[PDB]
């Protein structure tokens, strides 16, 4: 692809090929808690996932993705700022080259060591991800900040699966998994209108950022970094990082559910 995370094709150069990188609705952002506004219309988040929708784990070169069956509404996100249910599509992570900064979002300028994204599309209004993905109301992503510390045993199915998808394009079945198990105990959240965090950078995402973090150990993060961006047979190139810097708020308000 024409983009990545290296100095030659990374975030600071994505605007040349994707000019919306310099848009007014870009993600991630720093959440300044003193500036958030409470919206009394927000409802709690409700996640209702069916573990039989887990389908496949895929090495996509710059990251890896756990896909869910995309056929019906068996797994949905509801509540929060939404009127419509959104259909679970995938989850994935971002991480950094150091434990010091691997998240995408930051809170009061604090950088976490990784971030979980649980992505959904608006199957009430639209009929495919392809149709929804460029629409302002098309996508919803739950972000969870991951604080380095004790090993998180909830990650073990995912981490154990990585040995079968070492290089770019490899994939393997990944079944019987409810990714709400990866979320924090409480689903208190912030929300703002933003974008996918890598190309094509569409401004189509309602972000739901959990207030509570989850843990991850330094060795678990090293397992992400040990994934390889090259194809099989080519000299091994580790996926050392895949987190975008925070982007200007440009007048948006971050709403708080608490
Ligand atoms: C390869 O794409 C992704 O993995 C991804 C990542 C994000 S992220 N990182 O912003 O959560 C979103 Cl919202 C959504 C997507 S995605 O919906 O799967 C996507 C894919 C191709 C084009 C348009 C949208
Ligand atoms: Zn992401």
């Amino acid at each position: 692809p024409d983009w990545g995370y290296d100095d030659k094709n990374g975030p600071e150069q994505w605007s040349k090929l994707y000019p919306i990188a310099n848009g007014n609705n870009q993600s991630p952002v720093d959440i300044k808690t003193s500036e958030t506004k409470h919206d009394t219309s927000l409802k709690p988040i409700s996640v209702s996932y069916n573990p039989a929708t887990a389908k496949e784990i895929i090495n996509v070169g710059h990251s890896f993705h756990v896909n869910f069956e995309d056929n019906d509404n068996r797994s949905v996100l509801k509540g929060g700022p939404f009127s419509d249910s959104y259909r679970l599509f995938q989850f994935h992570f971002h991480w950094g080259s150091t434990n010091e900064h691997g998240s995408e979002h930051t809170v009061d300028g604090v950088k976490y060591s990784a971030e979980l994204h649980v992505a959904h599309w608006n199957s009430a209004k639209y009929s495919s991800l392809a149709e929804a993905a460029s629409k302002a109301d098309g996508l919803a992503v739950i972000g969870v900040l991951m604080k380095v510390g004790e090993a998180n045993p909830k990650l073990q199915k995912v981490l154990d699966a990585l040995q079968a998808i070492k290089t770019k394009g490899k994939r393997a079945p990944f079944t019987n998994f409810d990714p709400s198990t990866l979320l924090p105990s409480s689903l208190d959240f912030w929300t703002y209108p933003g974008s996918l965090t890598h190309p094509p950078l569409y401004e189509s995402v309602t972000w739901i950022i959990c207030k509570e973090s989850i843990s991850v150990s330094s060795e678990q993060l090293a397992q992400f970094r040990s994934l390889l961006s090259n194809v099989e047979g080519d000299n091994a190139v580790p996926m050392q990082h895949n987190n975008r810097p925070t982007q200007p708020l440009k007048g948006r308000t971050v709403r708080a559910s608490f």
